[PDB]
C-alpha cells in the first residue's frame, strides 16, 4: 500500500540501528502516522500475499474473550504457539484486557460492550477508547501488549479509530495489526447503522529487523495494487455473534508471498 | 509555535462542528502528531505568553503521587480546583497511577521507579510505558485523563517521549501539556545521563471551543519567535526531589498573555 511502503522507506532511510530482547537486531525510527480512508478499500497489502483466514480468527478469539490458543487449533491457525506454555496458555493478553478488565474491588470492565454503548448513545464522547495495557498484569501475559491503546471517534455519520502500538514489526506484523483494527471497524459500523470512517495507525518504535532487509527492499520494488472490498453478508444480533463465512474480500491480486523469519 | 499554530489553522479549516459535554460547542479534528526536537530549544508558545509557575507545580505534584490540590494551593496554582471535592481531593488521577497503579491483588507499582530503573539497565527496551488509563479506577477520578499514556525511546545516547493525547484544548490546554512532558524528558535524561531527543505529540479529538475563534484569529496573526533555553540549575538526588527553584528561562520573548474562558 502506498502508506506502508513510504513507512518501511522511512525507517531504512531514517532509521538507527539497535538492539533487542529477541537479540536479532533492528533498524529503528520512533513516532509515526499514517491514515487509511476505509472508503477507498480495505487495506490488505498487496505487494506481498497475507493470509486472511488467520487475521479473522484471532480478531474473532478476541472478542470472545479467549487467551488459550485451542480455538486457534481449532480453526488451523498458528500465529501465537510459540509464547503458549504447555497448556495453551498466553496469560491475561488481549482478550481479557478487552472483555474483562479486573478493578482493585474484584469488579470486571467489558470494555467492547462499553465502546458500544458509547458509539449507541454518546458518539461525541471523546473517551471512547479501549486498553489491553494493564500494568498490574503485564508479568502474568506471555509477551507484552503491542497494540496497546485504541480509540474511536464520530463525525459524518462515520466511523473513525486511532490505534496506538508501541512496538512494530513493519515487515511481517503490521500487515496483520492494520488488516485487524480495519475490520474491527467495520464490524463496529455495522452494529452502529454507522459508515466506515479512517483507520489513524500511531506507531512507538516502529522497526524492521536486520534479518527482514533483502525482503524489504525486493516488496519495495513492487507497484501496488488496486485495494481489495469487504462485503459482509449478514448483521449478526451483536458483535460476538460473527463467524468467519460471513466474510467476504472481492478484488484481491497480491504479488507473490515473501517468508521471513520471526523473533523470539 | 510554527507547529502549533499550523494545528490551530487545521482545526479551523478542517474541523467538523460537534455538540460536547459543555453544551457550548467544538470544531475538532481526529488524529494528529507533532515532532519537537528539544535541541532546537525548549518547546514553550512565544505567540502568548504561558507561565511556567503553574506547568512546573502540577508535574512536581504528579512525580509525588499526590491527588490532593493541597501542595498546589499553598503555591497559588489554581488550575485544579473547581474539580477537587470539598476536602481537596481529586480522586486517584495521574499522581496516583504514575506512583502508585493498583493490582487486583492488593500490591501497587510505582511506574516512574519503574521507568527509572528501564533507562539506566535497559535502555533499549520498547516497554518504557507509564499509563494513566486505570480502566478499573475511572469511575473513581474527578476527570478521566486527557494525557494518558506516553512512551520513552532511547538511540543514540538522546532520550524521546511521545504522549497520546485523547482529547486536547488546542487554544487552552495544547501549550500547557507540550511544555509539562518536555519539562520531564529533561528531568529523566538528566537523571539517566542522557541528551534530549524529540518530544512527538499524538491526539485523539483534538479541538477548539467555539468561544475561543477571536483568541484564535488574534494568536494566527503573531510571528513565532526563538525558543527559550531551559536551565536546571543542580542535580538532584532523584527524580523525586527538584523544587521549582532548579528551573529556569533564558530567550522567552513572548507577545501578551491573551485571556480565554474556560469550559466546565
Ligand atoms: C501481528 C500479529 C499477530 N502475530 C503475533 C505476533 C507475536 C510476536 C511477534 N514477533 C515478531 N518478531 N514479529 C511480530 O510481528 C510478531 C507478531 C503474528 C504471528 C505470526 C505471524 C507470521 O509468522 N507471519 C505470517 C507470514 C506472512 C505475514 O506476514 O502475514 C505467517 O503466518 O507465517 C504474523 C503475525
Ligand atoms: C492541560 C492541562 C492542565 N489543565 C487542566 C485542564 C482541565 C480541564 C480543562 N477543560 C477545558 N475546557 N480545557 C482545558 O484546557 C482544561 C485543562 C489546565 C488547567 C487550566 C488551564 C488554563 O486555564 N490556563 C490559563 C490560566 C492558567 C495560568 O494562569 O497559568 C492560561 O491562560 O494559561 C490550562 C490547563
Ligand atoms: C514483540 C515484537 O513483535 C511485534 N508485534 C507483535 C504483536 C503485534 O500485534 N504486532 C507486532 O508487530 C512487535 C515487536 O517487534
Ligand atoms: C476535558 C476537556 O478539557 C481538556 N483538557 C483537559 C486536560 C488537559 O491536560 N488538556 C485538555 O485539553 C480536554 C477537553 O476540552
Amino acid at each position: 500500500m502506498k502508506q506502508y511502503l513510504e513507512l518501511m522507506q522511512k525507517v531504512l532511510d531514517e532509521g538507527t540501528q539497535k538492539n533487542d530482547r529477541t537479540g536479532t537486531g533492528t533498524l529503528s525510527i520512533f513516532g509515526h502516522q499514517m491514515r487509511f480512508n476505509l472508503q477507498d478499500g480495505f487495506p490488505l497489502v498487496t505487494t506481498k500475499r497475507c493470509h486472511l483466514r488467520s487475521i479473522i480468527h484471532e480478531l474473532l478469539w478476541f472478542l470472545q474473550g479467549d487467551t488459550n490458543i485451542a480455538y486457534l487449533h481449532e480453526n488451523n491457525v498458528t500465529i501465537w504457539d510459540e509464547w503458549a506454555d504447555e497448556n495453551g496458555d498466553l496469560g491475561p493478553v488481549y482478550g481479557k484486557q478487552w472483555r474483562a478488565w479486573p478493578t482493585p474491588d474484584g469488579r470486571h470492565i467489558d470494555q467492547i460492550t462499553t465502546v458500544l454503548n458509547q458509539l449507541k448513545n454518546d458518539p461525541d464522547s471523546r473517551r471512547i477508547i479501549v486498553s489491553a495495557w494493564n500494568v498490574g498484569e503485564l508479568d502474568k501475559m506471555a509477551l507484552a501488549p503491542c497494540h496497546a491503546f485504541f480509540q474511536f471517534y464520530v463525525a459524518d455519520g462515520k466511523l473513525s479509530c486511532q490505534l496506538y502500538q508501541r512496538s512494530c514489526d513493519v515487515f511481517l506484523g503490521l500487515p496483520f495489526n492494520i488488516a485487524s483494527y480495519a475490520l474491527l471497524v467495520h464490524m463496529m459500523a455495522q452494529q452502529c447503522d454507522l459508515e466506515v470512517g479512517d483507520f489513524v495507525w500511531t506507531g512507538g518504535d516502529t522497526h524492521l529487523y536486520s534479518n527482514h532487509m533483502d525482503q524489504t527492499h525486493l516488496q519495495l520494488s513492487r507497484e501496488p495494487r488496486p485495494l481489495p472490498k469487504l462485503i459482509i453478508k449478514r448483521k449478526p444480533e451483536s458483535i460476538f455473534d460473527y463467524r468467519f463465512e460471513d466474510f467476504e474480500i472481492e478484488g484481491y491480486d497480491p504479488h507473490p508471498g515473501i517468508k521471513a523469519p520471526v523473533a523470539i
